[PDB]
């Protein structure tokens, strides 16, 4: 992984139905071990993401959502 340790991003959120989505990658997200923060605002319309890339990958998050039927793109 680039980043040396952990590695910072906010994924944008889009779809009809944030909250599902929401729901949808949490859990997902939290049955993943590693796992250090992360915060998902509705605000900003994006979630702000902690984790050590080389323990859980940014693309299996983008990927569990993304699975969902909804939109998220990764952004520093």
């Amino acid at each position: 992984a680039g980043h040396m340790q952990v590695a910072t991003s906010t994924v944008r959120i889009l779809g009809m139905t944030c909250q599902s989505c929401v729901k949808s990658i949490e859990d997902r997200i939290s049955n993943l071990k590693g796992i250090i923060s992360m915060k998902v605002s509705l605000e900003q319309g994006s979630a702000t993401v902690k984790y050590v890339p080389s323990v859980v990958c940014l693309q299996q998050v983008c990927h569990q959502i993304g699975d969902m039927g909804f939109e998220a793109s990764i952004a520093e």
